[PDB]
This record gives structure tokens, sequence and C-alpha cells, in this order.
DNA sequence: GGTCTAAACGTCGTATAGGAGCATTTG
DNA sequence: CAAATGCTCCTATACGACGTTTAGACC
């Protein structure tokens, strides 16, 4: 069984809060207001859904050109909202959270349903993801955007977080890069990586004290590096065979373990060793069929 | 000078995020 | 009826992941 803290670490790498504002004539208000909270992935990992949705007891899972879990009705919200009150998300989606927790209020409580609770609910749907489009701009046009929660300070709550979020965020690669001044002709190097826009870049240097160890590299995206062979092996692989990643990444993770122990034992700097690393690499992530 | 590790630097393709609205059920 | 939400379809970028070059430790 998954870990609430687990949920909540993916959620805040691959979940959607939503505000749906469509004119509708069949509404006494002329509008139809909806709140959704959604996570959507590759079909490949439809059980990571699945866990979510066994741990919480709610939410409708489909799968088509894509997988998704969706939690719309007020009684399904209503778990969400329950779940992150008690376990918070810690990326600024705490602060899409807190906006679309105010609409969720204002929609179960039918305030909605009036001129002035609809005005209300656009002042948070402007400050939410993306904002107000073109068309809601000219229906609303006085509309003032809530104030937004610059999200700042925040500890790692707990280790299964951490696994959720790299579940969602990491990658474990192995980069072989063409180099003369090798025997082999290649330096093989493991990689293990989380990579995050720069509104959080605070959170990503705290992952890195959390960790003891890792690199920051801004590109903006930021990403959480780490390069250096023994912290691979005594930091981050006993970190997360303690904290457990979810979904198809976890055999990927355990590709990159297999991979870590042939770099230990120098079988890299052989042709042979090469050649079985190549064999797992080319397994491993874009490459896994 | 040779061999190697670490990581700074480069960069592509899509699985994530985010979106909107018609159809159906419900009381 | 109209409100709620089931269901389905649309868009595209912050992610993941792959490749090369550089600084320099160690012998
Ligand atoms: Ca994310
Ligand atoms: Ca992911
Ligand atoms: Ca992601």
């Amino acid at each position: 069984n998954i870990s609430p803290w687990t949920i909540t670490g993916f959620a805040d790498a691959e979940s959607s809060f939503m505000l749906t504002v469509s004119k509708d004539s069949k509404r006494n208000t002329g509008w139809s207001v909806r709140p959704r909270f959604r996570i959507g992935l590759h079909n490949k990992d439809v059980t990571i859904l699945k866990s979510i949705r066994e741990y919480l007891g709610a939410g409708i899972i489909t799968s088509d050109i894509d997988a998704r879990i969706r939690f719309e009705s007020l009684k399904e919200l209503e778990v969400v909202i329950n779940h992150f009150d008690k376990y918070p998300l810690i990326t600024q989606k705490r602060a899409d959270y807190l906006l679309f927790k105010k609409a969720f209020y204002l929609i179960k409580n039918k305030e909605h349903l009036t001129e002035e609770g609809l005005n209300q609910i656009l002042t948070l749907k402007a400050s939410l993801n993306l904002g107000l489009s073109e068309e809601l701009k000219e229906a609303f046009p006085n509309t003032i955007p809530a104030e937004r929660l610059l999200v700042t300070g925040q500890e790692i709550p707990d280790s299964n977080w951490v696994a959720g979020f790299t579940a969602g965020e990491g990658s474990f690669y192995i980069r072989i890069a063409k180099n003369s001044t090798l025997k082999t002709g290649y330096q093989v190097q493991s990689v293990f990586q989380i990579t995050q826009d720069t509104r959080d870049i605070e959170l990503m240097k705290n992952l890195i004290s959390y960790l003891n160890c890792g690199n920051i590299r801004i590109r903006t995206c930021v990403d959480l590096v780490v390069t250096n062979l023994n912290d691979i092996k005594e930091k981050i692989i006993p970190f997360f065979n303690k904290n457990h990643i979810i979904g198809v990444k976890l055999q990927d993770y355990r590709d990159w373990c297999k991979v870590v122990t042939l770099i230990d034992n120098k079988e890299h700097l052989t042709s042979e060793g090469l050649e079985k690393i190549q064999k797992i690499k080319e397994g491993m992530n874009r490459g896994r069929s």
C-alpha cells in the first residue's frame, strides 16, 4: 500500500487543480463553474493511478490515449481536500491548491450560483495555473486576480514525499560519452536527476541538503544532479531502497542499480563490461519496450 | 602523458500538465 | 427545469532523458 506522503509528493509533481468556467444558456447565471483535480500519465502507468484510487477510495480512472484519474464530484473532491489538508503540498502547486480549495467551498456552498460568487470564482481562476482566456477576460473584464501564496521556507515533510516527487520528476540514467582518453573509448557515468521549473529552486536546494548530495544546474528549469559515484552508492540508492519509487520507473531504477554495481566493480573499464552496460541502458527509460 | 571521475554544458521529444464543453442523470 | 457531473476531445511545454566537452585529480 502506497504511503500518504508518497501520494502528496507524486501530486506535487504530476497533478493539476483546475476550474472550468463555460458559457451556458441553461444556467441561471449563464455560466457553468466546476472544480477538478486530475493526474494524467502515460498509459503504462495506470497502476500508479489504481494505487492512488485504492488509497483514497475515490477517483475515476480512464485509459485511452493516456491514463487519468479524475476527481470532479463534490463527494470525490472532499476526499481530495481532506487528504491534502492532512498531507500538504510543498511546491508552488500548494498555492494552486489553496485557490482551488477556496473555490471548492464557494461551489460546495452554492455561492457560485450568484453573480457575486461567480465573480469571486473568476478572481480565483485568474491566478490558478494559466489564468483567464481572452474570451473569459472579454466576458469578465473587471476581474482582479486573487492573491496567490508565494510558497516559501518549506521543509521536506517526509522521506516518502521525496520518493513520490522523484517518481514523478526524477530520472535514473546511465550516461555514456565518447571519449578517446579512456581505454574503452567511452566514459560511463551513473546519473540521478530531478527536474523542476525555477519557481521552486528553493525546494530543489533543500533537496540537496536533505539528500546530502548533488549539484544545482540551471538551464528556465533547474536540475538537481547527482553524478558522484559513492554519493549514488551510499546515499541515493540506500534512500530509494527504503523509500520506494512507484510506476515503470521502478524498473528503470532497478536496472540503474545493476549498472552502478557494474561500475563500482570497474567493469565499465573493460570492453565486455561496457557492452554489458550498453545492453542494460538500451532497455531503460525511453528504450524500454 | 595516460587514465580516469566529476560535472559543466548542450539539447530533443513527449508524457505530463492544463484546458473546454457536450451529454446525461438527478431531484 | 437547471444543477451536478459523467464523458470526451483539444493543445503544448515543463519536464525526463539522452549526448559532448571541460576542469582537473591521481598515478
Ligand atoms: Ca510537475
Ligand atoms: Ca513523470
Ligand atoms: Ca512531471
